């Protein structure tokens, strides 16, 4: 009746699924665990059938699927997104990497106790990582060329998190700073990031030291 | 002529793509960077033709590859070892995925000041991650059923790898061991890591306070 996606009402690993759903047009229904519903969460985590118990979950009457980015890619994949031969797979599947050593590399500081320290070392390194992206850009709207791909709101929700840490990390990267703006711009997304369905608050557990909180 | 696997010489993000590599006598030739050639990685970065250089990359003659998850992803997608359709495919980014939360589980604490003690938090929860796994296995001879697949070795790796940390995290998961054992006693893989090119230690980076050393 409708495929449902399971997660705390956070944004972390999963709002750039939540996009790519939002961008499909595709229908679905959410689990939201509050902060204050851990509980509520070990009641079901063993009683949704899936075989490797995690959140986030997308059960699909066709699958019980946990790892967000087998999540992430079983979307596109019903959508004929992640590529058409070996090496264009393995080009979106380089994104995806490139773009988690972004996303990831925050989550690893985030609710350590050195976060704030961890974050300058973070931050030194950020610029040579997105000088990638920026490379990319150069020659190509979005990620993979002219059509988008789920790498591309994996790297939208990189830099929305990246700007909270430094709000000047875009400045010399004048390529990326117009893609934040062009993938807002898609008509989908400009609504539904206007919508009441956008959770634009926290980044990462409510207990994080860095995106967290109320 | 021959593809290239360029990455330190150390297990690290690699070993699981060369016991795959070994397991489909697929021919290839290593640049193994030893600790005392960080010069020699900087003068070659950026003059393999990546456009997101890092290590491990694999160049194919008809690819310039980079992230370690996508080049596993390429070799088997060669040997059509992906999937089938959009589930099998989802089923078997799932196994990466949660593989991964082992072995990252791991190197994400490997070369931090504090190791020793969040090794045992790591260890802590390492039964509930192996116990999906061991659950898995109860009807499936490998982790995706009757056939060899890169989570396998992917699996494998991590295993090797925990036993070190604790040489008795696999006492009560018989299927773990049994599983261990099986691939190991592959025909190709029992070959190679008896050859001279198997690379034995470290784990991570020499420079780790886990895996690391001479
Ligand atoms: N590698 C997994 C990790 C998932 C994960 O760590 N989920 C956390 C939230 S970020 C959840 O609290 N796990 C719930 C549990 O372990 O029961 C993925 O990418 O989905
Ligand atoms: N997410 C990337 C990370 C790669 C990575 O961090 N490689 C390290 C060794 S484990 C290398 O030293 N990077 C070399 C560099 O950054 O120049 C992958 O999975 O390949």
């Amino acid at each position: 009746m409708s495929p449902i996606l399971g997660y705390w009402k956070i944004k972390g690993l999963v709002q750039p699924t939540r996009l790519l759903l939002e961008y499909l047009e595709e229908k679905y229904e959410e689990h939201l665990y509050e902060r204050d519903e851990g509980d509520k969460w070990r009641n079901k985590k063993f009683e949704l059938g899936c075989e490797f118990p995690n959140l986030p979950y997308y059960i699909d009457g066709d699958v019980k699927l946990t790892q967000s980015m087998a999540i992430i890619r079983y979307i596109a994949d019903k959508h004929n997104m992640l590529g058409g031969c070996p090496k264009e797979r393995a080009e979106i599947s380089m994104l995806e990497g490139a773009v988690l050593d972004i996303r990831y590399g925050v989550s690893r500081i985030a609710y350590s106790k050195d976060f704030e320290t961890l974050k300058v070392d973070f931050l030194s390194k950020l610029p040579e990582m997105l000088k990638m992206f920026e490379d990319r850009l150069c020659h190509k709207t979005y990620l993979n060329g002219d059509h988008v791909t789920h790498p591309d709101f994996m790297l939208y929700d990189a830099l929305d998190v990246v700007l909270y840490m430094d709000p000047m990390c875009l400045d010399a990267f004048p390529k990326l700073v117009c893609f934040k703006k062009r993938i807002e711009a898609i008509p989908q997304i400009d609504k539904y990031l206007k919508s009441s369905k956008y959770i634009a608050w926290p980044l990462q557990g409510w207990q994080a030291t860095f995106g967290g909180g109320d």
